[PDB]
């Protein structure tokens, strides 16, 4: 049965990422805290992409996710794997370090901004709200 996104469920796909900016050493950010943001942003951006993908299958012509949209999510959803491996890699004592600390504050982490504006865009695409 063919199913589309409504205004709800793209606000129900929202989560909110703990915001690290500040935090360069290991002992003001654990290896912990850092792992348990990420699995949050991936498992967030996973069901983002599910969601967009069985949007987009309906095949509703006035109802469709850009491919622009459905790219920007998969890229997202790179970046956000991307960060978990970080994590995952380097959580020991001896890999965890405070230049590591920085990379993933600076380079790696998903913001929520990041899944707000996408899920804004997707609104956009499909003229909600």
């Amino acid at each position: 049965t063919i199913k589309t996104l409504t205004t709800k469920d793209i606000d129900n796909l929202k989560v909110e990422i703990k915001d690290f900016t500040g935090l360069n050493t290991k002992d003001k950010l654990s290896s912990d805290d850092a792992k348990q943001e990420s699995q949050k942003a991936f498992d967030a951006i996973n069901k983002i992409v599910d969601a967009f993908a069985e949007n987009n299958k309906a095949d509703i012509k006035d109802k469709k996710i850009s491919d622009s949209t459905i790219a920007a999510a998969n890229n997202l959803k790179t970046k956000a794997d991307n960060a978990l491996k970080f994590v995952n890699e380097n959580a020991s004592v001896t890999n965890w370090t405070d230049d590591r600390v920085q990379d993933f504050v600076n380079n790696k982490v998903v913001k929520t901004k990041e899944i707000n504006d996408l899920l804004s865009q997707a609104k956009t695409d499909l003229k909600l709200q």
